């Protein structure tokens, strides 16, 4: 759209408190999504390969887990391969504040906050790499 995205604060897996505005300068590949989510067994390890790139080229991943406890996220999360940022919206207020229906919805946000793109279902590693240089800084 280029319309703003919505702020948010949540912590990451660790604790981290990760506020979205301050990811500005960095394009954010914003993923809601649950471990009984088919894709995401596939999805999860395909961002968990392109971070190894982006990450240094100021693309930031921030996985956002929609409702479900520390142990079984972290469970997920050794499961495939994750080496990227997963915070907790607990209680949904994020996944609302998005309206986001369909798991998992990843939003393409920009370097200025925009969201650029909203992406729903499947998705490949090649994909990935195409809507992670669509949102990296120039």
């Amino acid at each position: 759209e280029g319309s703003d995205a919505p702020n948010f604060v949540l912590e990451d897996t660790n604790g981290k408190r990760i506020e979205l505005s301050d990811l500005k300068g960095k394009g954010v590949f914003l993923n809601f999504w649950g471990t009984w989510c088919e894709p995401c067994k596939k999805q999860f390890p395909y961002m968990a390969n392109q971070y190894k790139h982006f990450k240094s080229q100021g693309v930031e991943i921030v996985a956002v887990n929609v409702g479900e406890s520390k142990i079984a996220v972290h469970n997920f999360m050794k499961s495939y391969g994750v080496n990227f940022p997963v915070v907790l919206d607990t209680d949904r207020q994020v996944l609302d504040a998005y309206d986001v229906s369909p798991l998992p919805t990843t939003f393409l946000i920009n370097p200025e906050g925009k969201v650029v793109k909203v992406v729903t279902g499947t998705m490949t590693e090649s994909m990935i790499h195409d809507y992670m240089n669509l949102i990296k800084p120039g």
